[PDB]
C-alpha cells in the first residue's frame, strides 16, 4: 500500500526467514548508532534521546518497559542479533533504576522507595523486564534484585482482599497487573517456582465487575477504599491486558478478541484500513491518552490476525511520514506518544508465550 | 433547544427525577476523571497539572477544589449508582484541598506557619464543609478526627469575637467565607447530633445590620472590624454566593431578599432570550471586579428553583465558550471567566444546600 | 467649560472640601484601588506586591508609590467624613506594606546596612515616620505609636548630631525632598503629643537657603555631598516643586517668597494658554527630563498654593493623552505618561494643604 | 590553479614543512585562537570556556576540541621553529583546560564515579595522556611529569588486568577510536623515558583485527561490549578513518593493507572527480550521516597517508560551502558544515605524520 | 575653525577648555547623565549596584576599565575648572568605592586564579585601582583610602622586586604592557603625595619592554609575553601600543616621542581627503578597529597626550557622527556607539590634560 515500508507477509515471516526487515534493522540504528544521543548508547542516567522527543517524563518508563519487550523478540528471531539484544536489555534495566524514571513517586508524596509497597506500573515493568533480560543473556548480572522485587510482589498480593496490587494509592488498573503476573510466570521458568499459582484467582477477580463480557471490554478503573469502578469502557486498557494474558492463559484471551473488536475497531476506505475508539458513546477514534489502535496492532500481531494489523498499520504510518536517512528510521510526524516504541514491538513480536519458552544460548 | 446550548433547563431540573444525569454532565464527569495524569481527580498526590494546563491562579485552586466537592454531592443524591465514584472524587477532593501548593498563599503573605491554627476562614471554612459532604457520601471515618479539630477551632473563634464570625486575612470579614463556615457547622452537627449551628443566628442578625443594603438586597464588599469600616461598594457576586449558601440554613431569610436582588444587578435582553449580571451599582456594565456576578447568580438560581434565569444566564454565559464533546469528554474552547467549568458543573446538577444537609445514608 | 478628554472641572476639584464628597472620578480611583479580590492595591496587610508587578513598578519606587497613596487618603478623610473610617483602613494596610522587606531591601542589597531605619536613609524612614502620624491623626489608634515615638526619637537625636541641618539619604547623599517629609513628620508628632521637636525647623530654613538654592531663579539644586562639600551644579524642577509644596505647610511665608520665579524659570504655558508643562532643569526647551516627575510634582504644588489656573493647564497636559476609562465603576489611565502616575493625579485632586492635615480634627465616636 | 572558494593550494599545505613556514590561512586560524582577551580560545589556563559557548560546543565534545587542537599545535612546533614556543604555550593552556571539572564532569552526573582517571573512560584519560607527552615533546617541560606517569602507569595497569585487549569508555563501551589515542600516548611515554610500554601494542593489533574489523571492506564495525561479548553490526568511516590515522604511526603497514579497501567502501568521488564526499555506513548512499565527521577524519587520514589527490577533493566538498572570511587577520566561517569543524580542518591542514611527531627532535 | 559635520564643538574648542577655564557644554552634558538621574547613573552612589552598566549592556570583564577611564577623565575636568573640582572629588570617592565591590574584580575568583583580588598577580585591575586611590587623594586632599594606598603600593613595589622579568602579570604567566604602564603610572602618583622613591623601578621596566616585547622600526609593542615558555604573540597591536606610550609619555616622555611617528606610520590610515582617519589594529590587513575594536578610540587619546591637533580632529570626524550623538534635558546620549567604552574614551580624550601635568596637580 502506499506510505509503507514493507508488507505484513514480511513482518510475519521474520522468525521463519530467521531475519528482522530492513525497517525494523533502520529502527535498532535509530536505537544504536549515534553517539550520545541514542537511548542505547550507555548504563548512565543520561535521557538526551527522550528530551530530543519530547517524552514527558511520566511516560519514560513506558518507553524503556516497550523497547525492552522488542527487543526480547528481535532476540527470538536472529540469533546472530541476540548477543545486540542483550546489551540493550542490559542499558535498559540500568535507565529504568535512574531518579529521573521513578522521581514522579517521591514529588507526589507517595514515598521515597519505589519499589517498597504500591506503584505496580513502574515496578511490574521493571520485574518483567530483570526476567527477559535474563531468559536472552543467561547472565545473573541482576538476579539478586529480581528475587528480592519478585518475593515482594508475592507478598504484596498474598496479603491483599482483592487479587492483585495498586498504582498510586487507590487506583487499580487490569493492564498494569497484567504486566506483574507475567513477571511471575518469567521468574517461574527460570527458577522452578510456583508464583505464578496467584493467577487463577486474578483472573477470575478481574471477571466479576472489572469486565463488561457483552462487549469484551475491560473497565477503566477500580478504587478499594470506596469499591467504585468508573462507568467508561476503555480500548487501550483491553488491547494491552488481553495481549499480556494470551501468554498466560489464550482460552481467556480468545473468548473475548471477537468482541472487543466488533465493540471499538472501524473499517473504512473498503476495508484497506481500520482505526479504534477509546470509548463507547462517540465515533471519535484514538480519544483519551490516544493509544488505542497501537495496542491493538499489539493485539492483533499476538493473535495472528494478519488482517487487522494490516489495516491498522495502513492507517497508523503513512501519515507520520516515515524516512530512511543514512540507513536509520526516524518519522517526521508521529501521530501519539510512544509511536516509535508501539510500531516497533508490533512488527518485531513473537508472542508473550514463545517469550516464556526462549531457549537459552 | 437554543442555538449553541447542550442539553434543556427542563432536562437539567429532571435529572434527579429520571435517577440520571444528562450526557453533557456525564461528559464533564469524563473531563473530571479519564485521562491518565493530567485529570483534575486521578490521584490523591499533590500534583495540580490540571490546572497548570487551565492556567488556574495559585490563590483560586482552594475555590476550583471546593466547588468541584459541592457539585460531586449532587451527583452521589441524584444517581445511585455514580455515588461510590462521587465518593472517590471526594477523597481526592480533600487529599489535594490540603497540599501546601493551594493553602500556602498563607504562609508566603506572611499571615502565619499554619493554615486552620486561627483566622484565614475562606481556606478552612471550604476544608471543613468538604470534610463534612465526604463523610454524608461515603459513611467513611477517615477524616473524622481532622473533621472535628477543624469544627471545634471554628467554634471557639466565632464564641471569642465580639461580632459574629470569623476574619479571612486579618482585619478582612467577609459574608461569602462566613457563609461557607456556618454551613460546615449544619453538616457536622448532622453527622454528629451536636449543636454548633446554635451559632447562626446571631450571624444572621449581625450581617443584617451594617453589612447589608435591605433597599436593594445586596451585601457591602467587606468589613474591617480595627476601624470599623464597612467598604461602600456593593457586590453581585458577594450576594448571589451568600443568599444561596444561607438558603440551606434559613429559606425565609434567603427569600426575602432574592427579588430585590434580581432588580438591582440583573439585565434581562435579546427580547427575554437572555440575562447577564452588574458586579455593582453605578454602572451600566456587567460581570465586572473578579467576573462571576453571572456565574455565582446562575448558581442562586438553581438554589432558589428559578428555571426563567437559569436559563437565560446559562443562553448568555455556556454559547460564546464554544463547548465540544469528544471522546465522550467536555471542552470549552473559550471559557468566558476563572472558575468557568466549576460553576457551569455545579449549577447544572445542584440539589440545594438543603437537600445535602438531608442525604439519605449509604450502608 | 470641559476641556475633552478630561473628567471633571478644576472648579469641581476645589470645591470637594465644601460640598464635603469627592467628584465621581475620585471615588472610581478609590474602587481601583479597594474593589478587587487579591490584586488591588489595598487588599490586604500582607506583604504581597501583585497591584504593583501588574502596573510594572521598579522596586527602588514601591516607598513612594505607598507613601503618595497615604498622602492623599489623609485629605479624602478631611472632606467626607463617610469615607474617613475607609481612609483609616487604607493607611493601616499602607503601614503594614510600607515595612515589608520588599520596599526597604534594597537599602540591605546596595550594601548600606542590615537595619532600614537605625541611621541615613531619610528618603524611606521619613516617609514611614509622616505615614505613622498620618494614621494616627485620622484614625485616633494608638497601634504603632511605640514605632512612632521611637523612629521620632531617631530623626531627632541624628539631626541633633549632624554639622549640616538634616539627614542623609545613602551615605553622603543630602536631599530638600528627603528632608522635607522628616521635617513635617515632626510637626504631626508635636501636634499628637504637645511636644517640640518642631524647633529644629528653623535651622533647617536656614541651612537650605545658603549653598542649596539659586535665589535669583527660586530653585533649589540637585543634591549635596558632605563628605566633600560638593553641591552638584544643575537645579531641579521636581525637587523645588516637592520641596516648596511641603513647606508651604511649616512657613508658608519661605514657599509664597519663591514660587513666582519658579514659575518664571521652569514653567511652559502654550497651546494659547489652555495647557502648561514644566522643564526638570536648566539651558534645554525639552519638559519632562530626567525622573520624568517635574509636571506632576507642579500640579502638587500649585494646587498647594491655590493656584486654579497652572492646575487647570498642568492637567489639561497630563490627563487626556493618558486615555483614562471607566468600567464598573473604576478608574483606570490606558497610557499612563511617567512613573508614580496614578499616585500623584489621585494626590493633587484630592490635595487640602499640607497645613490642613496638621489641623485635623478629631474622629467621630 | 586555485580552485573556487578555497584559500590556497594543496601544493601548499604539503609544502609547509619544506618551505619552513605555515600558510598565511593556518597563521589566521592561530590568530583567532590567541588574538582576542577572554573570548579566544587560548587566552589564559583558567577555567573559562567562553570561546566555546560563542560556538555552541555541546559540553560532551569540548575534550575532543582542545585535543584536535593539541595535535595541530605539535605539527605547528615542526613546521615553523619560530612557532614552537608559541605552540608550547598553547599546549600548556590546553592541558590547564582540559583537566577543569566542566570537560570531564558528564562522567559524575552520568552516575559512573566522582575520579575521571582511577579506571575506564578512555575517551578523556586517552586524550589527556597523549596531550601531556606532545607538551612535553614540544617544550621540554617537566611540569606535568609526574602526573604524565602516574596516567601512564593507570592505563599500563588496566590494559594488564583486561580479558580483551584495550580499555573500554563509559563501563561495557569499548570503541577501536579512543584505545587508538590510548596506545599512541604509551610510544610518546616511551620515546621521552625509553621505558617499553608500547610492547602492549602488537596484542591489541591482533585483537581488533579478529571480531571488530571486516577485513575485505577494510572497515571497523561500531562498537564492543565485553559482558554480552556483542559487535554492534554496522560499519563506520569516521571511527575507521580516526584509528587507521592513529594506527599509521605505530604500525604504518597495518593502515597501508586497508587504506585502499576503506576508499573503495566509503569514498564517493564527483564533480567529475574535482570533489569527494564520505558515507558514514554501508547500505545508503547518504554522505556524513551518525556524527557527521566523516567527511573530516577522511581529509585527516589522507594528510597522514601522503595522498594529496584524495586531500584535495574532500576540501573541495567541505570549505567553500562553509563560506570562510580573513578579516583583521584572523580565520572566520559563516556556515561550519559539523561539529569540531575549525579544529578538524585546522589538524588536516598543519598535520606532519603521527611518526613524525614521535620522532620530534629537541628544542634547541 | 568651523564646525564638520555631525560633531559637537572644534578640536580648537577641547584644547583651549584648561585656559578658558571652563568645560565645553558637551563635556558638561557628559557629566549631567553621569550624575543626574536617581539610581540609574553611574555615580549616583558608593553602593554596590551597577544599573547604569546593565542598561549600557557592558560585559562583567570591562567594568573595571569602565570606572577607571571615567575616573582619568575626572581628574582633568578637576584641573580644568576648579569651580567643579570638589565634584570630580565625590565621583572620584565613588569611583574607588564602587571599584572594590565583588561584581567588579569577582571574575579573579570564579576562573579559579584565588579568592583575594589584590595579595599576587591580577595587576589589569589592581594596577587601575592604585591609580586611582592616588588621584582622589591629589584632587581632594582627603586621607580616607591612604591607609588602603599605603599597602597595595607596598604589594606592587615588593611583587616588581621579587620576579625576574621587570614587572607583575595579570591573570598567571600572562604579561602585559598595558596594565603594567598603569601600575608603574601609580608608583609615580604615591612618590608625589608622600615624598618616596617607588618609581626608581620605572628605569629597569622601560630597558625590559624594549628588548623583545617592542619592534622598534614599527615603533609597535607585541601582544602578549607568557613567561614559564618565554613566548612573544607574534602579532603587534595598535590599542596596546597608544595606550602605553599614552601612559609612558608621563614617566619618560622622550621615549614615547621616539617611537610615537613610527606608530602612525604602521597603523593610522588617513583618509575622505584627510578630513578624518581610522587606525588598522595590527599588521597585514586593511581592515580597521579589528581584535577589541579599540585602536582608533585609544589612539585618540594618545593624539591628545601628545598635542597632536590634527590627528585628534581626524579620529574624532571617524569616530563621533556615526554614533548619532543627542542632548536631550541638557544631558549626552549616543544612539550607536561604535564600540564598548565608548562614551568613557571619548569623553576621557576630549578634556585629558596629560598625564604629566595630573602629577603636578596644584593643592585644592
Amino acid at each position: 500500500p502506499p506510505g509503507r515500508l514493507a508488507t505484513t507477509e514480511d513482518y510475519f515471516a521474520q522468525q521463519a526467514k530467521q531475519a528482522v526487515t530492513p525497517d525494523v534493522m533502520a529502527q535498532l540504528a535509530y536505537m544504536n548508532y549515534i553517539d550520545f544521543i541514542s537511548p542505547f548508547y550507555s548504563r548512565g542516567c543520561s535521557f538526551e534521546a527522550w528530551e530530543l522527543k519530547h517524552t514527558p517524563q511520566r511516560v519514560i518508563k513506558y518507553s524503556i518497559a516497550f523497547y525492552a519487550y522488542g527487543l526480547a523478540s528481535v532476540a527470538l528471531i536472529d540469533p546472530k542479533l541476540r548477543a545486540l539484544a542483550g546489551h540493550d536489555l542490559d542499558i535498559a534495566v540500568s535507565k529504568m533504576k535512574c531518579k529521573r524514571v521513578w522521581g514522579d513517586w517521591e514529588e507526589d508524596g507517595f514515598g521515597t522507595d519505589p519499589i517498597e509497597k504500591e506503584n505496580i506500573m513502574y515496578k511490574g515493568h521493571l520485574n518483567l523486564m530483570y526476567g527477559l533480560y535474563q531468559l536472552v543473556t543467561g547472565s545473573r548480572r541482576y538476579e539478586a534484585e529480581h528475587a528480592h522485587l519478585t518475593r515482594i510482589i508475592h507478598d504484596e498480593i498474598a496479603a491483599n482482599p482483592f487479587a492483585g496490587i495498586v498504582a498510586e494509592p487507590d487506583n487499580y488498573f487490569v493492564q498494569c497487573n497484567s504486566v506483574a503476573y507475567l513477571s511471575l510466570w518469567v521468574y517461574d521458568r527460570l527458577h522452578g517456582t510456583d508464583y505464578r499459582a496467584a493467577t487463577r484467582a486474578w483472573l477470575d477477580f478481574i471477571q466479576k465487575d472489572l469486565i463488561d463480557p457483552e462487549r469484551g471490554a475491560f473497565y477503566l478503573s477500580y478504587h478499594p477504599e470506596s469499591g467504585a469502578v468508573k462507568p467508561w469502557i476503555s480500548a487501550y486498557t483491553t488491547a494491552w491486558t488481553l495481549a499480556m494474558v494470551h501468554g498466560m492463559d489464550p482460552a481467556f484471551s480468545e473468548r473475548y478478541y471477537p468482541r472487543f473488536k466488533q465493540t471499538f475497531v472501524e473499517v473504512y476506505d473498503e476495508g484497506r484500513k481500520a482505526r479504534v475508539r477509546e470509548t463507547a458513546g462517540t465515533d471519535d477514534a484514538d480519544g483519551g491518552v490516544g493509544l488505542a489502535s497501537a495496542f491493538t496492532l499489539l493485539l492483533a500481531r499476538e493473535m495472528g490476525d494478519q488482517q487487522l494489523f494490516d489495516q491498522l498499520l495502513n492507517h497508523l504510518e503513512p501519515p507520520a511520514k516515515p524516512s530512511i536517512v543514512s540507513a536509520s528510521l526516524r518519522y517526521e510526524h508521529p501521530g501519539s506518544l510512544l509511536f516509535d516504541e508501539l510500531l516497533f514491538l508490533a512488527k518485531v513480536h513473537a508472542g508473550f508465550g514463545a517469550l516464556l519458552r526462549m531457549p537459552p544460548p
